[PDB]
């Protein structure tokens, strides 16, 4: 089994481009990232930016997690993310994504000590 904060780093970090390559980028990384294994995850956020400044935001704006929790933060600024959803013609175990890239707040959840990001709530 995966620790909560190594399962974060797989779903959500990708530190090795500035912003999504291609309109490919997400049928890639969902792939790689072992996220079509069992079924295709529907949604997921790629965050392009150093782990560190990811698991920074977890000492920035503390808010409330969609589900009521209040271990959240919010950064303060604005991350070069990649958000990834399954399109029509996509079925298991044949996952196709949309690839759509933009620039925004993300909000994390955090756990632990060290105090890092477990939960990938939502972007603004």
């Amino acid at each position: 089994k995966e620790t909560a904060a190594a399962k974060f780093e797989r779903q959500h970090m990708d530190s090795s481009t500035s912003a999504a390559s291609s309109s490919n980028y997400c049928n890639q990384m969902m792939k790689s990232r072992n996220l079509t294994k069992d079924r295709c995850k529907p949604v997921n956020t790629f965050v392009h930016e150093s782990l560190a400044d990811v698991q920074a935001v977890c000492s920035q704006k503390n808010v409330a997690c969609k589900n009521g929790q209040t271990n959240c933060y919010q950064s303060y600024s604005t991350m070069s993310i990649t958000d990834c959803r399954e399109t029509g013609s996509s079925k298991y175990p044949n996952c196709a994504y949309k690839t759509t890239q933009a620039n925004k707040h993300i909000i994390v959840a955090c756990e632990g000590n060290p105090y890092v990001p477990v939960h990938f709530d939502a972007s603004v």
